[PDB]
C-alpha cells in the first residue's frame, strides 16, 4: 500500500511543520487511491489550518460519498457544511452588490459602450478557442467584419466562428427579450446556428450514437430526448426560479453538458444558454477564458463525481471577474 | 405600328434576297410585339428556306398559342409538327448509339478514369459559376483537397463549393445505387447539403416567402408542398419511365426549377436531380457550362411561355457534348 505509506509521510511532514512537502504528499497519496477515506479526511484537517474551509469541506464530503459512516469525516462535515453554506451565500451577496453598481451606470456611457463591443468578439474567441479553434481574436474580427476567409486557415474553424455569430445574434434578437417559458425548440434553434455552417446534417438534431466524453458516458441516444424534456421542465420550474441566478445559470450549463444531447457543439451551446439565463436576470454575459480550460474541466469532473459546488463557485468567480472589468472601465 | 412597319421591310428585304437584314428586321419586329402573329409566321417560312425546320415549327407553334385560328400558321404547323417529332426522335437515336459506345469502353481504362475525375471538380465549378460564384476551377480544387480557405475570397462562395461536394458525395453513396421510388425526403437531403454550409436555417426546408425569378412567379409558399408531392408522384409515374431518359431528366430539371421550392439552391439542386436520373438510366452526368448560362435562361423562358422542347433539345446537346468528350478521350 504505497497509498497508506505516502499519507503517513504527509502526517509526519505536517507534525514537523513542512506544509509544502505535506501538501504534495497528500496529493501523491490520493493519485494512488482516489477513494482513500483517511487521506481525504487528513488533507481536509490540513486545509482548515490554511483557513481553506471550502477545500476541507469538499474533501470531507468526498470521503463520505465513499464511506458514509467514517466517524472523523462525519463529525468534521457536520461542522463545515452549514459554515460553507454561509461562506457561499456571502460570496453571492458580494456579486449581487457588484451587479447593482454595474446595472446603475448610465446606458449611454461611452466607457460601457466600448467594453461591451469588445466582449462580443472576445466571447466568440474564448468559446471556440476552448474547443481547440486556433483562430486569433483579430482573425475572428476580420471574418465577422469582412465575411472573407483568413489566409491558410481551415474553413471548418472559420465556419465555427460565423456559427457562433449567427447563434448569439439569434439569441439577442429572438430569445433574450422574449417573455414566457424556454422550449426544446429554443435549444435546437441555438444548436442549428452554432453547428449549422460546420455540420448542417447534425445541426439542430439529437446525437444518434453513444460516445465517451473524457471519463463521462452521457445518456444513450434513445434517452437523450426524454432527458432534454426533464431538463427544460427544470429550466421553467419553481425551484429553478428561486435559485440565485448565478447558481441557476451554472446548473443549466452543467446539466446540458452532462446530457451531451448533440454530436458536437454541446460546450458552445451550454455557454450560450448560461449567458441567456444570466442576461434575463439582468446580469452581464460572462466568458470562460481559453486559459481557464483546465480549471473548467476539473470542476466538471468534480460535478460528475458527485459535487457540483466547485463548478457553481467557478461560474461565480467568472461572473465577478466580468463585473470587476466593467466597474474598473467605468471608474 | 412600328411592328407592322418592320415586318414589311423584312418581307421586302427577303424578296430582294438579303437574308442578314431580313433576319435582323424579323427580330426587331418581334422585340416591338412578341405576340405579333404575322411576324412569327413569316419568320418561320423564312427559317424553312435556311432548312431550320425546328425554329420554323417553334415560331408557328408560338403564333397559335396567341391566335389558335390563324390559318397560315395552322396549315404550316400541321405539316411541321409530325416532321419535327421525327427529327427530335432521330437526334435521341444518335445520342442512344453514342451512349452504347461509351457504356462499352472497359471500366478500368486509364483514359476513362482520368476524364471522370476532372469532370467532378468541373461540374462543381460550372454549377456554382452559373449562380454567380467567382471561384476558379483550381481554387475549387484547393478548397476540396486541403479544406483550407482560399486567400481574399468570400466564405459564402467557398461554402457553396463544400455544399456541392457533400451533396454529390451523398447522391453517389446513398441514392444513385438505391432501388425503389424517389421521395420528397431525397430532395430535402440533397438541398440540406447544397445550401447547408451557406444558410443552415433555410437548408432542407420549403421557401416561406413569394419571390420573382426573372419574369417567373413560382407557386406561392402555401402551394409549394402540394406541388412537390405532385412532382415526386410524376418522377415515380409510368409515363415518366416511358419517356426517353434525356427527356425525363430535362423535364425533371425544368419542373423543379418552375416550382422553385427553396429560397435558394433551386438551380444547383435541379442540375443534381437531372444527373441522378441520367446516371440511373446508365447515362453519364452532364455539365451545363458557365458560358451556356444565357442560352440556358433563354430555353427556360421558352418553356415558361409554353414550349419545353427547346429546353429538352438544349439538355440533349449538353448530353451529346459530354459523350463526344468521353469517346474522343478513349479514341
Ligand atoms: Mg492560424
Ligand atoms: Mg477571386
Amino acid at each position: 500500500l504505497e497509498a497508506r505509506a505516502a499519507l503517513n509521510q504527509a502526517l509526519e511532514m505536517k507534525r514537523q511543520g513542512k506544509r509544502e512537502k505535506a501538501q504534495k504528499l497528500f496529493m501523491h497519496a490520493l493519485k494512488m487511491d482516489p477513494d482513500f477515506v483517511d487521506a481525504l479526511t487528513e488533507f481536509g484537517i490540513f486545509s482548515e489550518e490554511d483557513k481553506d474551509i471550502i477545500q476541507a469541506d469538499y474533501l470531507y464530503t468526498r470521503a463520505l460519498t465513499i464511506s458514509p459512516y467514517h466517524e472523523k469525516a462525519l463529525v468534521n462535515r457536520d461542522r463545515t457544511l452549514p459554515l460553507v453554506e454561509e461562506i457561499d451565500q456571502r460570496y453571492f451577496s458580494i456579486i449581487d452588490s457588484k451587479v447593482k453598481k454595474v446595472m446603475s451606470i448610465p446606458k449611454g456611457n461611452s466607457a460601457l459602450r466600448r467594453v461591451m463591443e469588445e466582449t462580443y468578439y472576445h466571447h466568440i474567441y474564448h468559446t471556440v478557442a476552448i474547443e481547440g479553434n486556433t483562430l486569433t481574436l483579430s482573425e475572428i474580427r476580420h471574418i465577422l467584419e469582412t465575411r472573407y476567409a483568413v489566409p491558410g486557415s481551415s474553413l471548418e474553424e472559420q465556419n465555427e466562428v460565423i456559427g457562433m455569430h449567427a447563434a448569439m445574434k439569434y439569441i439577442n434578437t429572438t430569445l433574450v427579450s422574449r417573455i414566457g417559458s424556454v422550449t426544446i425548440s429554443d435549444v435546437l434553434e441555438i444548436h442549428r446556428r452554432v453547428l449549422g455552417y460546420v455540420d448542417p446534417v447534425e445541426a439542430g438534431r439529437f446525437r444518434t450514437t453513444q460516445v465517451l466524453v473524457g471519463h463521462h458516458i452521457p445518456p444513450h441516444p434513445q434517452d437523450v430526448e426524454k432527458q432534454m424534456q426533464e431538463f427544460v421542465q427544470w429550466l421553467n420550474s419553481e425551484e429553478a426560479m428561486n435559485l440565485h441566478p448565478v447558481e441557476f445559470a451554472a446548473l443549466a450549463h452543467y446539466k446540458l453538458v452532462y446530457i451531451h444531447p448533440f454530436i458536437d457543439g454541446n460546450g458552445r451551446t451550454s455557454r450560450l444558454l448560461m449567458n441567456l439565463i444570466l442576461m434575463q436576470a439582468g446580469y452581464p454575459p460572462i466568458t470562460i477564458r481559453k486559459e481557464q480550460r483546465s480549471d473548467y474541466y476539473h470542476v466538471l469532473e468534480a460535478a460528475n463525481e458527485g459535487d457540483v459546488r466547485p463548478f457553481i463557485r467557478f461560474i461565480a468567480k467568472c461572473t465577478e471577474t466580468t463585473l470587476d472589468t466593467l466597474l474598473f472601465a467605468t471608474t
